[PDB]
C-alpha cells in the first residue's frame, strides 16, 4: 500500500591529526623604543625560532585557530597588555621595565588535517 | 550461482578546526589565605585576561579535552603541588613564597568541530 | 538517449577529540654532568608531574604530532638551543647558568580521536 | 426405417502467433510536478523507446489483452501505487522520492494472430 | 471407372485473445524467519497488488503456461536461486541481504481463449 | 427455376497454450571489455538461469514472436541503447557505470500451440 | 613534590672612609673666673685650630662618635674632673693651678662614610 | 643562539659608626718598684677614668682595632720603651724619672659598626 | 591591568675594622736649624717609634683621613702654628723655646676596612 525503497546503510572512519607548528620569537629591550609608557617593538627586530633575525613579517595567529603566550622577565602576561600585528608588536605599561630585557612571544598555531573512508553495502 | 547485489561506492571530505580558547588567571599573594603550608585562595579574587575580576567561577579545565599550567615566581610547577576547583585553588607547600608574588593559573580548553560532505556514485 | 542510473545520497555527523597528554619532567642542575659549554643530562634524574622519578625513558614529542617547551631559570629558551632523545637530554651554552637551578621540559602530545555515521537514503 | 443422412468429417489445423509489441517509456523525477503526496506526469515529458520524446499519448493497455509494470528506484510497484491514463500519469505516495530519480514504466501489449485450415472428405 | 465422390469444401475464421492476468505479491525481510544461509517466508506475510496481505495460498505458475520473476534489491535472479510452492517460498544464499529489505516476486499467467467459425460450400 | 444444393454446417472447437520460454543470462562487469563509451561482451561470459556458463551462443529473440528486457544496476534500459547478436551483445555510453556490476538481460520467447476438433452435420 | 623557587645570588664591595676632623681649643688662665677650687671657663674665652677666638659655641663631641682629652700643665686628666657644655666649660680641684697656665681641650669627632655596589646575576 | 638570562640589579645603602671608647689609667711614681734602670708596675695600682682604683685588669689594646699613647711628665713616649700587658706594665730606663711623678697610659679602643639595606627591583 | 613583576629582595651584613696607624717621630732642638724666628727641621734627623732615624720621608697625614698632634715642652700646639710636608718640617714662632727641647709630632693615619655578604631569596 506504501512506496517501496532500496534500504542500504555506510560505515565511515576518520583519522585526525592536529600537525601543530610553534613559531617562537626572542627580543632583548633597549630603551631605543621606547616611550611614555608605550613600547612598540619593530617586526624587523626578532629572532625567529632558528637563532637568526626574522626577514619580512611574524606569523600571525591562526584565523580562529590559535592563541598568543606572552612572556616578559619571566612574568606571564594577560591578552590586554599587548597587542600583535604583521608588522609590528607594541605593549602599554612599560615604564619599569628594565634594559636588556627578555621578552619571549609565543605563536601557537594548529592547522589540523582529517581522512576518511567509507564502506558502502547493498 | 550466487545472490546478486548492488555495487556503491561513496567519497567523503572531512575539515577539522580545533577552534581552541585559553582561559588565564592572575593572582598577587597577600598573606592572608595563608596557613600551615597551605594556600586557599578564593575564586573571587582572580583577574582575567581582560584584567577584570572574575566574577562567579573559574572556567575548569574542560572534561578529556585540556590541560593546566601552573606559574609560580616564574618556576613551572607540577600537577601534584596544586588543585583546581569550580569554587576555590589551593596550592600546598607555600611556606616560603614571599608576599606580593605573582601566580599565573593557565587553563587551555579545546572544542574542535567537524563538518564532512559524502558523494555516493551508482 | 542515455544510461539511466541510481540517484542516491549520504549523510555524515563527525565528532574530533583532541585528547591530549601533556608531559612535564624536572631537574636541579648540579655542576656534576658539566662539561665545556655542554650540559649533558641523564634521562634517569628526571620527576615527573607526579613527583615520582622517571624509570626508563622521556615521552618523546609525537611525530608530527607534538611540541617542546624548554625553560631555564624562568626564561624561555630556544629549541635550536637544546636537542631532546629518548634516552638523554643535552643542551649547549650552559657556561654561565649557576648551581641548583631550575629547569622545565615540557612536552605536548596531542592524539585526536574521531567518530562518524553516516546515513544513506533512497 | 429411420432418416438416412450422409456421413462426412473434416480436419482443421491452426497457427498461432503472438506478435507482442513491448512500449518502454522514461522519466527523471523533478521537483516540479510535485504536491501533497502526489505525482501527476504530463504525458508529454516521456521518452520513447527509440530515446525520443513522445509527440501525442501514451499507448495505454491493450484492452482485455495486456498488463503494466512500474519501476521506481529499481524497486517494483503495485497496481493500486498508480493509475495509467492516456493524456498523463499520475501516482500517490511520492514524499520521499529524491530528485531526477528514474522511472519506469512498463506496458506489455499482446496482439495474437491466428489462420487456419480446413479440409473435407466425403 | 472409378468410384465418384462428393466434393466440398470449408473455410474458418480463428480469434485469440491471451488474456493476460499477472500476480504480484510483496514482502519486507525481517531478520525473523532466517537461518543459516536460507530464508522460508511463509506465504501469510506477502501483500498483493492490491495492497492488502494475502489470506489463503500464492496463485503458483500455470501448469506450462507461466514463468516466474524475482526481486531482490533491484537486482534480478535465477530460477535456480529460489523454490516457489502454494504454501511457501524459500530462497538460499540469503546470508548477506539486509534487513526490510524489499522483495517482490512476479508471477505471470496466460490463459488463452479462442472462437471459430466454420462455412461449407456444397 | 435454380440450381438446388445440399445444405450442411459445421462446427470448430479450438484450444491454444501459449508456452512461454524465458530465457536469462547473467554477467559482471569487469573493466576488461571496456572501450571508448563502448561495452562489447562477448557471448562466452554469460551464466544462465541454472548457475551454469552458457557455451555456444545465446538464444536469441523469437522472429516476430519476442521481446527483449535489459537491467543494468537495476534501472531499466532502453532498446536504443545496445544490440542483441547471437555471439555478441554491445552496449554504447557505459564510461560512467562501476566495476564488478550487475548485468542483467532478459529473452521472453512464447511458442503457441494450438489443436481444433470440428464436427460436420448433414 | 616540593616547591621550585629560582635561584639567584649577589655580591657586595663597600669601601669606609672614617673621615675624622679634630677640635682644637686654647685657654690661658687668669684668677678672673676663679672661686673655691672651681674654674668655669666662658666659651667665649677659647682660641679655635686657626688661632682666632670662637665666636658663638664649641662643638660639643659627636654622640656616640667621640671621645675628649684635657691638658692642663702638660699633665693629662680624668674625665671626672670636669664637664664640657656647648655654652661653657667647668673643672673642679683648681685651687692650686698657677696663673697664666696652659689648659688644652682635645675633641675628636668622627664621621664615617660609605658607599657600596651590589650585583646580581641569575 | 645565546642562553637566555633574568636582568636585575640592587642597590645598598650603608651607615658606619666608629663608636669609640677610650680608657685611661694613672699612677704616680713611688720609688718602691725601681730596679736596675726598669720600671715594673702592678696592674692593680692604676685608677679609672672615674678616679677609682681598677680591679682586675687593664683593657689591653683591641686586637688589630686600637693603639696606645704613653705619657711621663708631660713628654711622649715611644712605644719600644714600654710593653703593656694584661696583668703588668713594665718599662725601661727609668733611672732619672723622679718621686711621685705622673705616668698616663692612654688606651683607643674603635668597635665600628655598621648595617645596610639592599633594594632589588625587577 | 598592571604589568606583573617578579618580587625578590635581599639582605646584607656588613663588618668593618678601623685599622688604625699611629706614626711617631722624635726631635731635640740644636740652635743649628734656627733663624729669625723661624725652626725648619730636616727629615732626616727624626727617630721613629722604634728608636731608629728615618730614612727617606715622614708618612704625610692620610688623605681626608687623618689628623695631626704636635708637642713643644709638653704644651700641645696650634695647626696653624706648623706646617708639615713629607721631606720638610717647619714651624714659626720659635724664638724663645730652649736648647735641646723635646718636640713630639703624632700622625693618625686610618686605614678601614670592610667585606660584606648579600643573601637573595626567592
Amino acid at each position: 500500500t506504501s512506496l517501496f525503497k532500496l534500504v542500504m546503510s555506510a560505515t565511515t572512519s576518520t583519522t585526525t591529526d592536529t600537525n601543530p607548528e610553534v613559531e617562537r620569537y626572542f627580543y632583548r629591550l633597549n630603551p631605543a623604543q621606547r616611550t611614555s609608557g608605550t613600547l612598540t617593538i619593530p617586526s624587523t627586530s626578532f629572532t625567529n625560532s632558528s637563532g637568526a633575525a626574522v626577514t619580512s613579517n611574524i606569523v600571525t595567529a591562526a584565523t580562529d585557530n590559535g592563541y598568543y603566550l606572552l612572556f616578559i622577565n619571566g612574568a606571564f602576561q594577560e591578552t590586554s597588555l599587548f597587542t600583535v600585528a604583521a608588522s609590528q608588536v607594541r605593549i602599554t605599561q612599560t615604564s619599569l621595565v628594565p634594559t636588556s630585557a627578555p621578552i619571549t612571544l609565543v605563536v601557537n598555531n594548529f592547522a589540523p588535517t582529517s581522512t576518511s573512508t567509507t564502506t558502502v553495502r547493498s
